[PDB]
């Protein structure tokens, strides 16, 4: 990440704090610090942490520590923000989340006196209490300086809002999500929790407050069970609570109405993150926030790839979308350093990221500044600003007819390709090729085991497009420049490796007929083509129905199941213009250009729009 550097700003086994026991005050140094949040109240960086003192084992003496700072994180103050009870040597105020309201800061945390189990092991709720501390920030310029300090005010106890009956189960527990939430557009402070239940099953809902946290509610709908550390935004209206599931890929739900009802979000986040390459370890907790960069409203997301498992969690990965493309900015912790929990924040266009670095189970959390890793994301949003700006600029045949569509737009395969990649340019996922010659605006393919390979399944622990296997809509112009000896393929969606067993697909044959492609039904060749004709293609699947369409129009029998009911899809990839494998035999000779990739079926009129501007939109020209 060159042009980015850090500070270890909570150093364990060296950063001391302000101990208060009994009326009396000593400065001591902490074992440990976890848990990071790092918000920005009225220009002054406050920096949240739980303080360890002697051990990082969870169940032992924590206080919630901050730090502030009103030079951008060249210098600090240190204080204790809530103390535990002081009831024995484990006694602890846990996974504390917080909450920026104008020159407030909330902050939600657990509190246990004495055990020494982990909390979702608790069959009771004798040794439990949740509480809500508020920190007043205030600055003065006395001096010709700035001087901020901040007061926190004594914690008080929500328990009298959590009832004992939530659809149908009895509660036992509840915390925050820990990291950092949000007040939401209507003024309302929102927390996403983790609860448990008398079967000991987690799962997460809304907690949020109408009166500045005077009173608190509870949202009636939930995730699934095994739903952990949740960590929400609001986008376009909605809350998107992205949660971690240990040892499965991360779940994402939207939910318009403070939590009553949840809807996973299958269509765009749910399911891509996996935990760990094989997706069969422990998850974490992540930051997820939405901000404006260059004027584009866009969400920052952060979590450990796990390459090495267990707990352990190394090499930190941040990521970049607009709720369509999804982009990997890349790894911010250094070589293989374990690097689990995380804060990112963007303040007057600089962005920080405070994260946890574990070595032998010993903590500090670093402050880095990351440079680089905005420098990257600018360029990332100028490209996608850059080719949303020239599709929806086409005056498309008409005056001028209606716009090409960019809603829902994730990709695109046009003029720009290397040796043996068709570049994206949306820079998100290139695919794949072999056999292939550049041509204006795409490829062209010639020969056994010629052809493009877009990865879906086939993208490993990350599967950016994930929502393919719930909708989606495939655009290309093709050209056959020879007769085939018997059935070739053009374009699909393949459910294996080979491209054997197909979702949804087009084929052509030697009797001049396509040949879709549905499901597992038998194929009825149908219509007609002519060598060197350009051709406009479009696959269309939504609610487990597929559709084929050439130059605007459904194939003969278009509209037909291609998928099994409650049986969900798994597609590996996407190929265009051949099978791109060798051990297939047919050969694909043809031109393929403008491959257009949307997770959402396209109505009629945007179809027939694409189909009348296809020798509009190549990139050739606006490079």
């Amino acid at each position: 990440a060159p042009g980015s550097s850090r500070v270890e700003l909570f150093k364990r086994q060296s950063s001391k704090v302000p101990f208060e026991k009994d009326g009396k005050v000593t400065e001591r140094v902490v074992h440990s610090f976890r848990l990071p949040a790092l918000v920005n109240v009225d220009g002054v960086m406050v920096a949240i942490a739980d303080a360890r003192y002697e051990t990082s084992f969870d169940n032992s003496l924590i206080d919630t520590v901050a730090k502030y700072s009103v030079d951008d994180g060249e210098t600090w103050e240190t204080q204790i923000a809530i103390k535990n009870s002081r009831a024995s040597s484990v006694s602890r105020v846990v996974d504390p989340t917080v909450i920026v309201k104008g020159n407030k800061l909330y902050v939600l945390v657990g509190s246990y006196n004495s055990s020494r189990s982990y909390w979702t092991s608790h069959g009771d709720a004798r040794d439990w209490d949740i509480l809500l501390a508020v920190g007043e920030v205030t600055k003065s310029t006395a001096g010709g300086k700035i001087t901020a300090s901040i007061k926190w005010g004594s914690p008080v106890s929500l328990k009298e809002f959590f009832p004992a009956e939530m659809e149908g189960m009895h509660t036992n527990q509840f915390l925050g999500g820990a990291g950092v939430a949000i007040v939401a557009s209507n003024g309302n402070l929102v927390y996403p929790v983790q609860v448990t239940n008398k079967k000991k099953q987690v799962f997460s809902k809304i907690f949020y407050s109408e009166d500045e946290g005077k009173t608190w509610k509870f949202g009636k709908g939930r995730s699934a069970f095994g739903c952990s550390e949740p960590v929400a935004l609001e986008w376009e209206g909605k809350l998107i609570i992205n949660t971690r599931v240990d040892y499965r890929r991360r779940l994402v739900y939207e939910s318009s109405d403070m939590g009553n009802t949840w809807l996973e979000a299958v269509g765009t986040l749910s399911r891509v993150w996996g935990p760990s390459p094989k997706s069969n370890q422990p998850g974490s907790q992540s930051s997820f926030t939405a901000v404006t960069i260059e004027g584009m409203r866009v969400m920052l997301f952060t979590h450990p790839l796990n390459f090495k498992g267990r707990w352990l969690r190394d090499r930190l990965n941040l990521w970049l979308t607009d709720n369509q493309r999804i982009y990997n900015v890349g790894q911010v912790s250094i070589g293989d350093e374990n690097s689990a929990y995380s804060s990112v924040l963007y303040k007057d266009d600089k962005l920080y990221c405070l994260h946890e670095i574990n070595s032998n189970e010993v903590y500090s959390l670093v402050f880095a500044r990351l440079v680089g890793e905005l420098r990257i994301i600018k360029s990332v949003l100028q490209s996608w600003k850059n080719w949303d700006s020239h599709l929806s600029s086409i005056c498309t045949p008409a005056g001028c007819g209606p716009a090409v569509t960019t809603v829902g737009l994730v990709g695109f395969l046009s003029h720009s390709a290397t040796k043996t990649e068709w570049e994206d340019a949306y820079r998100c996922v290139n695919a794949s090729t072999a056999n292939a010659e550049r041509v204006p605006n795409g490829l062209k393919f010639a020969g056994v085991g010629g052809g493009a390979l877009w990865p879906v399944s086939q993208q490993g622990q990350n599967q950016r497009y994930f929502f393919a296997n719930h909708a989606f809509t495939l655009v290309a112009s093709v050209t056959i420049h020879e007769v085939p000896k018997g059935a070739s393929p053009l374009l699909g969606a393949s459910l294996d490796s080979s491209g054997g067993k197909k979702l949804l697909g087009l084929s052509y044959d030697k009797r001049h007929q396509w040949q879709p492609i549905y499901g597992s039904t038998p194929v009825t060749p149908t219509g007609s083509w002519e060598m060197g004709k350009r051709y406009h293609v479009v696959l269309t699947m939504a609610n487990k129905i597929g559709s084929v369409y050439i130059d605007g129009e459904p194939l003969e029998g278009s509209g037909q199941t291609v998928v099994p009911d409650e049986r969900t899809p798994d597609i590996s990839h996407f190929y265009v213009g051949g099978y791109k494998r060798s051990g297939m035999p047919t050969d694909s000779r043809v031109t393929v250009n403008n491959v257009l990739l949307y997770n959402r079926q396209l109505n009629a009129e945007e179809i027939r729009t694409l189909f009348l501007s296809q020798d509009l939109i190549g990139t050739e020209a606006h490079m």
